[PDB]
């Protein structure tokens, strides 16, 4: 009752934080990631290279978050670690996030999300674009929150389902606070 | 020449990586890697392998982009080809054998790759959970060597248009500089940890 009401609230707040960050990014002249590095690359090759990187970056961050929350509970078998990671990075999950954020086919949606994540991280390493890195971190955190909440409702662990949902919900609420305040401080 | 650089590089890589690992093994935190579980029915070893696999994939992707994107001659098929070549079990087994990490014949090709991934994962996690920075140094040096070794083979088997010798020189010079960085870091660590 409490966790389901909280879950509904978190979707509104995540939408507003990520939408606000993304709306600032769209003002930056660096926003069209696909038309950068024109002497060395092309639009289609930049798209594929950003997706190539974003896929692996998402996988590594998802793995670290799976370990962060599950290792606290020895009654959780290792098959749930692989299960949750698979669930977090599959195109269906990415496409659900694509739709919740109104960024726009399930295969295409997942590729676009990965290319966006990769493009944002890379841009922040090659240019002055720390806002893009903030967006990529917040997007991945929402992907993990969204995936975890669904996965543990479908596959509850013995005894601790409610403890681990509360762990992830409290963590995500704190991340949204930190992304909100970073955004505000950025606006000033 | 590039070929006299390559054999020397495999000598120096072995020595630096063995010397870092020898120091890690003197640290009580090494016990926590539980590499004995490679032989057993398993959980912490598999959790480290779970993470190390993803950490290797991300760092290898970063290195692929780092070197290939300077070369417009190199098309995207070689990015995914080089990455697959770098992280596949065959390559990690070759690294297992080159560093003499365990018995070459009793371990299977797949077990060798799992051990390399579990070693990478446990080392990174130990540095995150206990500030064991020597373990993080080793993880980076091992991934750098996996990438050097893979990339050298890959581009000699699949030469890109025009820039074959340039990209191999690029990667060899980079790895020689990394080995110097790892060696000097190790010496600094020994004197005043």
């Amino acid at each position: 009752m409490s966790s389901t009401t909280l879950h509904n609230a978190m979707q509104y707040t995540a939408f507003d934080v990520l939408s606000s960050i993304l709306n600032l990014m769209k003002a930056d002249p660096l926003y069209d990631l696909l038309q950068l590095n024109q002497a060395y690359s092309s639009q289609d090759q930049e798209y594929e290279k950003n997706e190539f990187y974003g896929d692996s970056y998402l996988e590594e961050r998802a793995s670290s978050l799976v370990l962060k929350f599950l290792r606290k509970y020895e009654q959780i078998p290792f098959e749930m670690y692989s299960g949750l990671r698979i669930h977090t990075v599959k195109n269906q999950t990415l496409g659900e996030i694509f739709d919740l954020l109104h960024l726009g086919e399930k295969k295409k949606k997942g590729d676009l999300v990965e290319s966006l994540i990769g493009g944002c991280v890379l841009l922040s390493q090659r240019e002055n674009a720390t806002l893009f890195l903030l967006f990529a971190h917040a997007l991945i955190d929402y992907i993990f929150y969204h995936s975890s909440y669904i996965y543990f409702n479908a596959n509850p662990p013995k005894l601790v389902k409610e403890e681990i949902i509360t762990d992830i919900q409290n963590w995500f609420k704190d991340k949204l606070f930190y992304y909100r305040s970073s955004l505000e401080k950025y606006q000033t």
